[PDB]
């Protein structure tokens, strides 16, 4: 079927839409070439639609059918419970899309009488109806980016599918349960949200290690949310009904997949008929568990398809990792190719078409790499890393623009121990900070789709027991990292490494300056900045805060708020 129908509404905004930075940016400190910048908008949303709108011709053999019952048999391990209302009401995120029936998520979280009686009869409608499909919104997300080394490249805008407010609360009554526990009960070690960076790359080198002699891939499917099948959402939730259930558990389960997770209705901004919706919606609560069940049954019959052999794959949403046992620079080849045709047959062709690549360092999966540096013994340490371009371009944005949500900050977190966050994201943010007051305010970020909000003068805490006191002493970087990074700040215009040296040293000493967990701050944030470097010992408070939750599930598009 088709992927989506159109009737030529437009996709419209429901406010003025920014796509450029600001007249006179209020840190040309951190960024100069600010033409490089941009946001997504509306405009483009054309463009995203001619992307994303196609027949999908679907072809199930033995090994498919074979997987899934490996997978299902593992589901039936699991039992899942029913979320209160007052629950699932606390995991509504501040500033979630307020409902058209007359109230917003302030009144969820506060379980007004209007929110809590519309979110019951929600749920008595699920019950109720089993049928009619759930309308949803089609929005065009803003996202920035730096434009592509082609002059003019620019990324449209991705579209958001997501229901009214009421039934995003009723959707984590009825399964935030099975996605925060069914993915790793399925899939095992292969599940990528389980683990925090440190976790994720020791996981990548001891499987790499694990090879007599290691190839690995990363397969990138052609937006996968548009290759998803009517089929794939209900096999998906045959693996979710495998669960030991609640009866009205079971029941909204059931009338939430034909209802709205295999399709419908989209309406834009203006209540406009946009057309109709035969994929995977961007923005419920099953998106990410949905993708990596999905993505994870797909590639394991498809490895089997291609006879890869010792085959371990790490599965983030549609993100997918794999590594195996060579057999050869041609005969690695070929099977690859026998790999995507029979990702291909399942509906999950590729956009850029995968290579076998025999260097760990050089596979890049959920925008990332393994690295190599020294800590202070000199002891080798890996990392996770990534090209620091959309984060300092992110960066550059939240600097000049008020944004909700600070991706500088979850930045920084995963990507602590890198050269780019370490010297240019604490650097500059903390100056700005220190300058404004704000070093005590709690900011809002996402870690793995699900909203936090932290207080940055708890970085050091966090980075150590994350990523290990090493994060606080990595120097000696790869040539490749080094080189990577210099190019991104040489596009940008970002100043030089040597500059943020002394722009840290500024800071470090005004932290210092303040004692507390502001001087603490000064201590290990920015050790790097000084060469008589303060001995650095585990800090107390390091193993006694709640990162229970932190590295459980992904919640992308699943409207989570944590904490
Ligand atoms: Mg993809």
């Amino acid at each position: 079927s088709m992927s989506y129908t159109w009737t030529g509404a437009l996709i419209t905004p429901c406010a003025a839409e920014e796509s450029k930075l600001p007249i006179n940016p209020l840190s040309n400190s951190l960024l100069r070439h600010h033409n490089m910048v941009y946001a997504t908008t509306s405009r483009s949303a054309s463009l995203r639609q001619k992307k994303v709108t196609f027949d999908r011709l679907q072809v199930l053999d033995d090994h498919y059918r074979d997987v899934l019952k490996e997978m299902k048999a593992k589901a039936s391990t699991v039992k899942a419970k029913l979320l209160s209302i007052e629950e699932a009401c606390k995991l509504t995120p501040p500033h979630s899309a307020k409902s058209k029936f007359g109230y917003g998520a302030k009144d969820v979280r506060n379980l007004s009488s209007r929110a809590v009686n519309h979110i019951r009869s929600v749920w008595e409608d699920l019950l109720e109806d089993t049928e009619t499909p759930i309308d949803t919104t089609i929005m065009a997300k803003s996202e920035v980016f730096c434009v592509q080394p082609e002059k003019g490249g620019r990324k449209p805008a991705r579209l958001i599918v997501f229901p009214d407010l009421g039934v995003r609360v009723c959707e984590k009554m009825a399964l935030y349960d099975v996605v925060s526990t069914l993915p790793q009960a399925v899939m095992g070690s292969s599940y990528g949200f389980q683990y925090s960076p440190k976790q994720r790359v020791e996981f990548l080198v001891n499987t790499w290690k694990s090879k007599k002699c290691p190839m690995g891939f990363s397969y990138d499917t052609r937006c996968f949310d548009s290759t998803v099948t009517e089929s794939d959402i209900r096999v998906e939730e045959s693996i979710y009904q495998c669960c030991d259930l609640a009866p009205e558990a079971r029941q909204a389960i059931r009338s939430l997949t034909e209802r709205l997770y295999i399709g419908g209705p989209l309406t834009n901004s203006k209540g406009q008929n946009c057309g109709y919706r035969r994929c995977r919606a961007s923005g419920v609560l099953t998106t990410s568990c949905g993708n990596t069940l999905t993505c994870y049954l797909k590639a394991t019959a498809a490895c089997r398809a291609a006879k890869l052999q010792d085959c371990t794959m790490l599965v983030n949403g549609d993100d997918l990792v794999v590594i195996c046992e060579s057999a050869g620079t041609q005969e690695d080849a070929a099977a690859l190719r026998a790999f995507t045709e029979a990702m291909t047959r399942y509906s999950a062709p590729p956009g850029d078409p995968p290579q076998p690549e025999y260097d760990l360092e050089l596979i890049t999966s959920c925008s990332s790499n393994v690295s190599v540096a020294h800590d202070a013994s000199g002891k080798r340490v890996y990392y996770l890393t990534r090209d620091p371009t959309t984060p300092l371009a992110r960066a550059a944005w939240e600097t000049a623009r008020h944004t909700p949500i600070n991706s500088w900050l979850g930045n920084i977190i995963m990507y602590a121990p890198t050269l780019w966050a370490r010297m240019i994201l604490m650097t500059h943010f903390f100056s700005i900070l220190l300058a404004q007051e704000q070093l005590e305010k709690a900011l809002d970020c996402q870690i793995y789709g699900a909203c936090y909000s932290i207080e940055p003068l708890d970085l050091p805490q966090i980075i150590e027991r994350l990523h290990g006191l090493s994060a606080f002493t990595l120097h000696s970087y790869s040539p490749g990292e080094i080189n990577r990074v210099a190019s991104c700040l040489r596009k940008l215009g970002v100043p030089p490494l040597r500059t943020w040296r002394h722009r840290a040293r500024s800071v470090r000493a005004k932290l210092l300056s303040q004692g507390g967990r502001a001087a603490t701050c000064g201590r290990y944030l920015f050790n790097w900045a000084v060469r008589t470097k303060l001995k650095l010992t585990p800090i107390p408070a390091a193993s006694q805060l709640d990162l229970s939750g932190w590295f459980v599930a992904g919640y992308k598009g699943g409207d989570i708020y944590h904490s």
